[PDB]
Order: structure tokens, then C-alpha cells, then sequence
């Protein structure tokens, strides 16, 4: 059945370029293989027949022009879409309003850098706003002790207007670890919600305080080890609290997810599944090295409910422990049209119940996509921390789990990519290891891509390019080379090593994804689109099931990039029209 699915607006974007005035805008997955479009320069139309991609070169506009698209279903046009001005620069620059630093407890000040966000449509105008994740110096990955500052979420139109500041306050530790937050219309209202963990402290949008505005559950290591435990579903529009219920998977004593000094308790991951599939569920899971709890909730008329809860520490469940990745995917693996949850080695079935384990267990990388389209279903790509692990590197089918190969790796495999980077393989091949394979597992000459990071739709053909730090990278699988596309300059990304962006999303215009990567001071967000024309006319990956999805959990722990339903690459057939509707 049709997915709920955002309401969106043309997306139409134009950038200056030397070329002229690029102009991209969305092919809306309500809009049929029959539609054409006209772009429109300050009321004059500029194609003369109707255009069937959903990208065009004005070789004649300035700076100072507008434009719109008027789409032409059935025949005759349709009404125009949103003005849109021209970027003067490739970036659209969202100015933020940067917080003060602060003093922990102990003395040590710290400072903000923008970090991961996140978007959706909060006050419904058809637009993403920017949903911004603060991190303050001192954030801590869960094995390292001391004082992390205030959690700082915001949320901007991209005219740079700060809608709020969600203060998440001194019980939320700062970190890659903690706080995984949702940004999505959970209740099909056309209005996107902020559903995150919350904690006594937390300040929402309208400087209303969740809970108890003086406790302080940091103990001396700074770490929030007791005290109650929040999940708030926030308004997008204001940051207003709408719903807090009790967080779950609940903490219960440290020592359960297999320590005791405090690292293991709070390594969560959310996502958003369509369980039901054609509404979002939120999923909020706990632990992931050994314990393992994911949780489902629906947030529906004005509602906070749990769905389900996966608990690996429940008997019969044992499978499903140790198997999670700093990350995951939701999909419909088994064709059933409801969502699973790809979590790491694991797979949870849309109605909570473990599917499969590899017993691969954990690792810091997962790609769920058509790996394989030679291959019916959904393959999974994952690395694999563990030395001794019986693979480094699996390569499995997403529905039954079953190997269709692997590599012994020996040492811990850190990173893993899928993406068709080379069209003399069908499907999208898979790198770890100072190794590329085919999706069949034949191992591709000798050579990697330079990084292992994210895969980013950014030029015009179907094969993915990599992005890592504030790169672009193209693959070269001719000569075994990476070739650089684009260094963001003054860009920078974020959590250390990491370098992960912003954003990466299919957020405006076509197809392509778009970047956004905070300024190097924080002081703003820029947003990239590509200007590399493209002949292929592609429904808005944000209409994708599977990527749009990827998109909610982009900023969990380990940032993955986001992969699509269906095979997009070189020979894939012509991508199916999304089964959907918005509210
Ligand atoms: O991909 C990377 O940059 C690293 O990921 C893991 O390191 C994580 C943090 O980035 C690191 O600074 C530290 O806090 O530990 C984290 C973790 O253990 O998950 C790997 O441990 C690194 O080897 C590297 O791959
Ligand atoms: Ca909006
Ligand atoms: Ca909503
Ligand atoms: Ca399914
Ligand atoms: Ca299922
Ligand atoms: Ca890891
Ligand atoms: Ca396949
Ligand atoms: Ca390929
Ligand atoms: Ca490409
Ligand atoms: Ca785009
Ligand atoms: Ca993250």
C-alpha cells in the first residue's frame, strides 16, 4: 500500500554558475512518468517544448532573476511553483545563531560547533528546515569520562530564521552516542516533529523546562547515570514540548548492557519504520555490544505509544545481542511492504521480532540497498569491529540473512562502502579492507576509493560518488583511482574522524543529494547543490522509502549515507513510481 510521504514543494533551486543559471527542481512521487515541466525566468517561459528532466541551464539569467516551474500534467500547465532567486554562491549560506560557550562544573569552559542535523517540514510550507544538533568541545564518545556542556538543538529555515533552541541541559550528555534524535511528521499531520531523549533539565523551544528544572544526575565522571529517563516528541514549529513519556529501552542498572563504569548503557540508535507500513513508527534502541533493546513507538493524535519492545537479554532473543552496529537501516527486506530494521548483524521484523543474526556481531558501518539487482530483495553490506569474527566483511541478503559471501579480515574492519562505482559490475559494489568487491564478492583489480565513508548521488550519471570530510569524491574504476569533485572551502564536517556531514540529502532540486556542512567557526550552515546537469529524471530521493527513512536516521551515532529501495546505478530499470500519498 502507499507510504506517507512528505508534502513537498517544487524543491526549485537556482545557482549561479559560469555556465549560466543552473535550475534543478524535484520530480514529486505523485507526479507521473507523463509529466513534463517549464521553467519560467521572471514570467517568460524558457523551453519551448515542455522538458522532461527535472533539471535546466538558463545560459541567459543574472543574480538578480527569479524563477519558477510550472508543471504540465495531462496536457495543460499547472499553476507556478515557489519563486525562487538565484544562489550567488554554489552554497546557500544559513547564518545560526551561535551559542556562548559555557564552564562545566569543573572549571573547564567549552565552546559550540554545529553538528549533525537533521530535516523535515515543520511548519509544513513544503520546505526542509534544518534541524541542527550543537555539540558543545567537551563531548565525550561513551568510553571516555568527564563533563560534556548543553546539548544545543535548533531548528532554521533556510532563510536562516532560528525557529527555536531545544536545550536538552546538563542531564543529556554531550556525544556521538547520545542524543539520536527524530525529526519527522510522526502523526500525518504535514507538520515534521522532533522526537529525542530527553532529561529533568530540558529546556524546549518556549524555555519551558522538562521535568525538574534543579536536578543534576551527572556523577563525578559526568556521565548521567541514574535519574529518570525522558523521550519528548517536540512541536517542529516552536520546540514545544507536545509529548514526554518515560524513556524506553529503560537504563535498569548500567552493568546490564556489560559494564558498569557507564559506556555500553547509553549507546542508542533511533529510526523511523513504517512497521505498519504506510505510517511512521519512531524506534529508539539501547545498547548494541552486548544487551540489545529496541523499542517502536507511534506518535498519532496528539499521542505518545509503544508499539513493541526486541529485548536480546529475553530469552530466545539471545541471537540478537552483540550484533549491533554504531548505526542501521530501515527497509522492506521481505517484500511485505512493512518496514524491517537492519540492525547491524541482526534484523528486526516489523513487528519486533528478530528476524535473523549473522552472529558476525558489531560494526561501524551498514549499507542496506539493492546491492545486487541481479539479485531479487535487498542485500546488506556491513563491516565488522570483531578480529575474530568468521568474516570481516559480510555481504548478506537482507530478508534471511543468509552469506552470499564474506571476507576474513582478522582485524578490526572500521569502515565499509557500497556504491556502484563501477559500471563493468552489475549492482553496487562494496569496499573494505584495501579491498573493492562486486556485489557477487569478485574482488575489483587493487585499489579502494580514498575514502570509506559516505556515497553521495552528485554529478549526472547513476553511480554513486564518495564524500568524506568536506569532499566529493568520484571513482575513477577505470583506473582504480579516487579524483576529487569538490572541497568545500571554509566547510568543514564534523565528529573528528568521523567527518561526517551536516547533512547529506536530496533536500532541493533534483535528484542529486545535496550536502550541507557548517562554516569552520559554526557561525553557519551551507548548503550545496550540485550543478552537474544530468539527462536522468528521478523521483526526489526524499519520496524513496528506503532513503528518505535514511535520511531521519542520518545523524545516529555513526552517521551512514542513506541508500535508495531500488537499484539506482548504472543499468538499473527505470525506478518504480513510488506507491504513496502525503497528508
Ligand atoms: O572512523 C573513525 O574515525 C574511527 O571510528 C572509531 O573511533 C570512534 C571515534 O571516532 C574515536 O575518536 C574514539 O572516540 O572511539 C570511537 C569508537 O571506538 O567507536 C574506531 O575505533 C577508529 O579506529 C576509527 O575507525
Ligand atoms: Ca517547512
Ligand atoms: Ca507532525
Ligand atoms: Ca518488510
Ligand atoms: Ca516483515
Ligand atoms: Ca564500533
Ligand atoms: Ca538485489
Ligand atoms: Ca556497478
Ligand atoms: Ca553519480
Ligand atoms: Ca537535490
Ligand atoms: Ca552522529
Amino acid at each position: 500500500a502507499a507510504r506517507q510521504m512528505e508534502a513537498l514543494n517544487r524543491g526549485l533551486v537556482a545557482v549561479k554558475t559560469d555556465g549560466g543559471i543552473f535550475v534543478s527542481w524535484r520530480f514529486l512521487g505523485t507526479e507521473n512518468a507523463s509529466v513534463l515541466f517549464n521553467v519560467y525566468r521572471d514570467g517568460q517561459k524558457l523551453n519551448a517544448a515542455p522538458v522532461k528532466t527535472t533539471n535546466y541551464v538558463d545560459k541567459n539569467g543574472s543574480a538578480g532573476s527569479t524563477y519558477t516551474v510550472r508543471a504540465v500534467v495531462n496536457g495543460t500547465e499547472q499553476p507556478a511553483s515557489e519563486k525562487a532567486s538565484v544562489w550567488a554562491q554554489p552554497y546557500h549560506s544559513v547564518p545560526l545563531d551561535k551559542p556562548a560557550g559555557g564552564t562545566t562544573p569543573k572549571g573547564e569552559s567549552y565552546t559550540y560547533s554545529a553538528n549533525d542535523a537533521s530535516v523535515g517540514d515543520v511548519d509544513g510550507d513544503g520546505q526542509y528546515e534544518l534541524i541542527l544538533k550543537w555539540d558543545p568541545s567537551n563531548s565525550k564518545d561513551n568510553s571516555q569520562d568527564g563533563y560534556t556542556g548543553d546539548v544545543l538543538i535548533d531548528a532554521y529555515k533556510l532563510d536562516g530564521t532560528k525557529l527555536w533552541r531545544i536545550n536538552l541541559g546538563k542531564n543529556i550528555r554531550a556525544g556521538a552516542h547520545y542524543t539520536q534524535f527524530m525529526v519527522y511528521d510522526l502523526d500525518g499531520d504535514g507538520k515534521a516533529e522532533v522526537a529525542m531523549k530527553t532529561a529533568d533539565g530540558t529546556k524546549d523551544g518556549t524555555g519551558k523546562v522538562i521535568g525538574n528544572a534543579n536536578a543534576d544526575y551527572r556523577n563525578e565522571q559526568g556521565r548521567v547515570l541514574s535519574g529518570p529517563e525522558y523521550l519528548t516528541v517536540f512541536q517542529g514549529s516552536t520546540g514545544k514540548e507536545l509529548v514526554t513519556a518515560n524513556f524506553e529501552p529503560a537504563r535498569g542498572n548500567v552493568s546490564d548492557w556489560g559494564d558498569s563504569y557507564g559506556n555500553r548503557v547509553d549507546r542508542f540508535l533511533a529510526g523511523i519504520a513504517y512497521l505498519d507500513g504506510q505510517r511512521p513508527s519512531l524506534i529508539m534502541t539501547r545498547g548494541y555490544y552486548a544487551k540489545t533493546m529496541l523499542v517502536a513507538y507511534n506518535f498519532r493524535d496528539g499521542k505518545l505509544s509503544k508499539l513493541w519492545t526486541l529485548d536480546s537479554s529475553k530469552s530466545g532473543n539471545e541471537a540478537f545481542a552483540g550484533q549491533g552496529n554504531h548505526n542501521l537501516s530501515i527497509a522492506d527486506v521481505d517484500g511485505d511492504g512493512k518496514d524491517e530494521i537492519i540492525f547491524g548483524s541482526m534484523a528486526v521484523d516489523h513487528d519486533g521480532k528478530g528476524m535473523y543474526s549473522t552472529g558476525l556481531g558489531h560494526g561501524d558501518a551498514l549499507h542496506t540497498g539493492d546491492l545486487d539487482p541481479g539479485r531479487p530483495g535487498l542485500e546488506v553490506f556491513q563491516v565488522h569491529e570483531d578480529k575474530n569474527a568468521k568474516y570481516g566483511l559480510s555481504f548478506r541478503d537482507a530478508a534471511t540473512g543468509k552469506i552470499l559471501w564474506g571476507v576474513y579480515a582478522g582485524k578490526d574492519v572500521g569502515r565499509g562502502m557500497a556504491a556502484d562505482i563501477d559500471p563493468r559490475y552489475p549492482g553496487q559494489e562494496v569496499w573494505a579492507n584495501g579491498s573493492l568487491y562486486s556485489a557477487k564478492g569478485v574482488k575489483i583489480g587493487s585499489g579502494v576509493p580514498s575514502s570509506t565513508n559516505f556515497g553521495i548521488w552528485w554529478d549526472g550519471d547513476l553511480l554513486r560518488e564518495q564524500l568524506d570530510s568536506n569532499r566529493i569524491d568520484k571513482w575513477d574504476y577505470q583506473n582504480g583511482v579516487s579524483k576529487n569533485m569538490l572541497t568545500a572551502s571554509g566547510a568543514a564536517a564534523n565528529n573528528g574522524t568521523k567527518a561526517t556531514p551536516t547533512l547529506q540529502a536530496d533536500l532541493l532540486g533534483d535528484w542529486r543529494e545535496e550536502v550541507v556542512w557548517r562554516t569552520e567557526d559554526s557561525s553557519a550552515l551551507r548548503i550545496y547543490t550540485t550543478t552537474i546537469p544530468t539527462e536522468h529524471r528521478l523521483y526526489t530521493l526524499m519520496h524513496d522509502p528506503v532513503y528518505r527513512l535514511g535520511i531521519a536516521w542520518q545523524n545516529i551515532a555513526y552517521n551512514q549515507p542513506p541508500h535508495t529501495s531500488f537499484f539506482l546505478g548504472d543499468g538499473m530499470a527505470e525506478q518504480p513510481k513510488p506507491n504513496m500519498y502525503t497528508p
